[PDB]
């Protein structure tokens, strides 16, 4: 039996793919600890490591299995569902096991995916400072026609303070929230002028390490829902640039509150890519 996890339905994921766009030839990496390409509900075409020791196909974290799969698991009768089931799929490992890297291994990755023509690059991954040399590779990808996700950041509220990291924070790349399955924002999930746009990030069922499924929380599973959306809304109209790609992402996004907490709101990929 396959299981639907609640993050589809709610983005309206289900009505596009419905209409028979699930994504196909766009091509979208995955910027993370890596992915356990021998999943059964996976299909990773390639990508690169630029951890030590570690090869790309191989997940000894978890997270990028998970966030992987919020974008493609595939769509059979067995595991989840992504929201871009016919993605290509390629990993570019960037943190190692303990979910950590350097800028240095993070901006090769961006580099990477800008220079083998990857459509979308998700970085479900943040930290308080930024780089010059992260934000020109991310100005690039996006000036190149590259669609740059990356979750907002989990440090919640802290009075009125800003509290979204980078590479997040830079304009070329799209803030992500989260909020659960009553859409009502999580409580992690950061705030700040940047945040653009929100997901489902709580309690998000995906792809886990040695075969199975688990869940888990935070602004890292919201990301992967607007990767896949991005993908959908390509696979639909293929003639789009990122900026309007992202422009329809945040121009259909259902109103939640004030942008400080939510951005332009929960997104709609129906009505995104209509
Ligand atoms: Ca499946």
């Amino acid at each position: 039996a396959q299981t639907v996890p609640y993050g589809i339905p709610l983005i309206k994921a289900d009505k596009v793919q419905a209409q028979g766009f699930k994504g196909a030839n766009v091509k979208v990496a995955v910027l993370d600890t890596g992915i356990q390409a021998s999943h059964p509900d996976l299909n990773v075409v390639g990508g690169a490591s630029f951890v030590a020791g570690e090869a790309y196909n191989t997940d000894g974290n978890g997270h990028g299995t998970h966030v992987a799969g919020t974008v493609a698991a595939l769509d059979n009768t067995t595991g989840v569902l992504g929201v871009a089931p016919s993605v290509s799929l390629y990993a570019v490992k960037v943190l190692n096991s303990s979910g950590s890297g350097s800028y240095s291994g993070i901006v090769s990755g961006i580099e990477w995916a800008t220079t083998n023509g990857m459509d979308v690059i998700n970085m479900s991954l943040g930290g308080a400072s930024g780089s010059t040399a992260m934000k020109q590779a991310v100005d690039n990808a996006y000036a190149r026609g590259v669609v740059v996700v990356a979750a907002a950041g989990n440090s919640g509220n802290s009075g009125s303070t800003n509290t979204i990291g980078y590479p997040a924070k830079y304009d070329s790349v799209i803030a992500v929230g989260a909020v659960d399955s009553n859409s009502n924002r999580a409580s992690f999930s950061s705030v700040g002028a940047e945040l653009e746009v929100m997901a489902p990030g709580a309690g998000v069922y995906s792809t886990y390490p040695t075969n199975t499924y688990a869940t888990l929380n935070g602004t890292s599973m919201a990301s992967p829902h607007v990767a896949g959306a991005a993908a959908l809304i390509l696979s639909k109209h293929p003639n789009l640039s990122a900026s309007q790609v992202r422009n329809r992402l945040s121009s259909t996004a259902t109103y939640l509150g004030s942008s400080f907490y939510y951005g332009k709101g929960l997104i709609n990929v129906e009505a995104a890519a209509q």
